[PDB]
């Protein structure tokens, strides 16, 4: 899976090791092995969420097969909100998630595409 | 709506408050309430636009229903170019926009997905 | 084409001029003119790739017509991996690419959309 987190929290207000802990949480929540989990954290950005520049975060989650229905994404959302609200000290109104299904022909890995 | 702006202008050459003013402009242009507008500004990046590393900006706009046709996006583009060229002091050849339709099952909000 | 590169290498470990050289390489690999090539490099991020926080990079490539099949993307992947592994001094296991087809109605250029 690919997780991208944008936040207006400065880097020194993002807890050390968040990218590693988010990697472990995402493996458990999405049901994918941790060695296939990718996390990108981009802190110190200028952001408005729901019209407000108060501290906030945006998460994007892309994966094959497991983020393509409302029922699957409702379950994932509950767990990712629980993890991020407590790690970043943010209220549930200061985070939004976007889910993007991917297919195997879109992923370049070790110099090829493995669309088995 | 979700707006993401990447620029190679350093943070101290991006006008203070741009994220707030872009939030208000996007509400008016896209016809969505300001409390549903999200803006992310990522300055100080290394960028080439149209093969040139001169100052530039890339905007991505994602929304339900209103960015899915050429006719709708032509109208939005005129207004967003007018706003960004004047705020960032950039020529119209130094900005590009990408439009991405979203559906309600892709948005995680307050720990769930509200696909009514 | 639009290329976005995220890396946890600090800016001072990314070779000067990478965005310009990636622009020239992408024109040759994708078969598009260099004056239509866009590159965004975002260094100094916190990242885990395949569960590891060792140096890594993520590349996203978006274009009309030429990134929409496994056969086309397999060819592109070989060349982009060769270029990035050697420029960034990274092993082939520390880079991943995602490919995204675009259509002409999604691109705002000079204040309009040119969907001919
Ligand atoms: O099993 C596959 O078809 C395959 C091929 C290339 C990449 C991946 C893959 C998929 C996911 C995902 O579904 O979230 N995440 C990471 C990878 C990867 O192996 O790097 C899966
Ligand atoms: O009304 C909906 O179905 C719904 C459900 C969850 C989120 C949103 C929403 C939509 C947009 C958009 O169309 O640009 N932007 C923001 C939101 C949101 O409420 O946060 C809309
Ligand atoms: O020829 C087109 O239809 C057209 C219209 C507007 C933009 C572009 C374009 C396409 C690509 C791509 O296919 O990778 N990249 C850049 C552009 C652009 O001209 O800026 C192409």
């Amino acid at each position: 899976p690919f997780l991208e987190l944008d936040t207006n929290l400065p880097a020194n207000r993002v807890p050390a090791g968040l990218e590693k802990r988010l990697c472990a949480a995402a493996a458990s929540i999405l049901g994918k092995p941790a060695d296939r989990v990718n996390v990108t954290v981009r802190p110190g950005l200028a952001m408005a969420l729901s019209g407000s520049t108060e501290p906030c975060a945006q998460l994007s989650i892309s994966s094959i097969g497991v983020v393509g229905t409302a029922e699957d994404n409702r379950s994932h959302s509950a767990h990712f909100f629980e993890f991020l609200t407590k790690e970043l000290a943010l209220g549930q109104d200061r985070i939004l998630i976007r889910f993007f299904p991917l297919e195997s022909w879109q992923i370049g890995k070790i110099g090829t595409v493995m669309a088995f």
